[PDB]
């Protein structure tokens, strides 16, 4: 009788979803938002997950978790992980070639496996999910990108299995988006689909091919670190020049101010893709000195116009690689909190020379939305 869960498991933001009463609820967590930001963080005193986590980030960058995404699966000496590692204001050691994440907890020092961080952030949305139905939930599909490897599947799956989770199955997260828009549900015959998914660290092309419900990947492409975080930057390196210019005082070093302004910035960004104009306004961001200031739309996309221009070409190679002309493309679907941009999507709708795209689901929680479809499906 209890209804499984689909649970988008973010590098940034994750996602749960179920399916009931014939349709899919996206299910907000206590503090009301949609989605819940990938980060766990250790206290004197507490351990914190999702938005709590986050929100403390700035006090406390040596025990907030983040990005645990990037390591899960992988061998400690694996280059993606050395070279991540030296971005991360918090340490990450070697134990048997695996990568721990190293961390002050109650006064004492404590490392985890990225699956135990994962499991954590798995636990709240769990969590969330079981508030929302008030019992008790067991079964769940949860996702994964399309180029997961299996190591890097099966440490998800125990992350789930931590969680106290039936895992019914490891899906894509291209594969469930397009399960969202029901694309599953065709016939005999081949239809194209190219999924555009550009998140907060990650930036994902991917083209699969569906017949009579069998899905086929038949090209990726894309950035691992290209995502909305990026956006975010450029901001806060131009309110930093900013503040020098009318204060005469360079922040750029105190990281207190820095994470602050950042956090302020992704906020301005958010209403930039409803509004055409936006307002900052910090309380003491430095030295006791506010910052009170305004953004356009027009001025934020001047900021990143290289880097949204960027996302263009990944799809070029993607359909090169397809062997496909943009015509044979049946849908486009956009995935991830950063194609709500409107820059973003009049970029890609002109590429594709003025096609719809299918963009009625919130493109941050298409993919769960998908996996509460599967899951429901899975448990009949
Ligand atoms: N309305 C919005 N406009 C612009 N960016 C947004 C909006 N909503 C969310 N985002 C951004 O989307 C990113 C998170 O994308 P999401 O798909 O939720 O997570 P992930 O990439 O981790 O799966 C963040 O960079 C966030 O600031
Ligand atoms: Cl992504
Ligand atoms: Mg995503
Ligand atoms: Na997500
Ligand atoms: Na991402």
């Amino acid at each position: 009788k209890a209804a499984a869960i689909g649970i988008d498991l973010g590098t940034t933001y994750s996602c749960v979803g179920v399916f009931q009463h014939g349709k899919v609820e996206i299910i907000a967590n206590d503090q009301g938002n949609r989605t819940t930001p990938s980060y766990v963080a250790f206290t004197d005193t507490e351990r914190l997950i999702g938005d709590a986590a986050k929100n403390q980030v700035a006090l406390n960058p040596q025990n907030t978790v983040f990005d645990a995404k990037r390591l899960i699966g992988r061998k400690f000496g694996d280059p993606v992980v050395q070279s991540d590692m030296k971005h991360w204001p918090f340490q990450v050691i070697n134990d048997g070639d695996k990568p721990k994440v190293q961390v002050s907890y109650k006064g004492e020092t404590k490392a985890f496996y990225p699956e135990e961080i994962s499991s954590m952030v798995l636990t709240k949305m769990k969590e969330i999910a079981e508030a929302y139905l008030g019992y008790p939930v067991t079964n769940a599909v949860i996702t994964v990108p399309a180029y997961f490897n299996d190591s890097q599947r099966q440490a998800t799956k125990d992350a789930g299995v931590i969680a106290g989770l039936n895992v019914l199955r490891i899906i894509n997260e291209p594969t469930a988006a397009a399960i969202a828009y029901g694309l599953d549900r065709t016939g005999k015959g081949e239809r194209n689909v190219l999924i555009f998914d550009l998140g907060g660290g990650t930036f994902d092309v991917s083209i699969l091919t569906i017949d009579d419900g069998i899905f086929e990947v038949k090209a990726t492409a894309g950035d691992t670190h290209l995502g909305g975080e990026d956006f975010d930057n450029r901001l806060v390196n131009h309110f930093v020049e900013e503040f020098k210019r009318k204060h005469k005082k360079d922040i750029s070093q105190n990281k207190r101010a820095v994470r602050r302004l950042r956090t302020a910035c992704e906020r301005a960004k958010k209403t930039l893709s409803s509004s055409t104009q936006a307002s900052l306004e910090i309380d003491s961001l430095f030295e006791g000195i506010d910052f009170y200031t305004s953004i356009t739309r027009a001025r934020f996309e001047e900021l990143c116009s290289d880097l949204f221009r960027s996302t263009l070409e990944p799809v070029e190679k993607a359909l090169r690689d397809a062997k496909l002309d943009k015509a044979q493309i049946h849908d486009l679907v956009l995935v991830g909190g950063s194609t709500r941009i409107p820059k973003v999507q009049k970029l890609l709708q002109d590429f594709f020379n003025g096609r719809d795209l299918n963009k009625s689901i919130n493109p941050d929680e298409a993919v769960a939305y998908g996996a509460a479809v599967q899951a429901a499906i899975l448990m009949g």
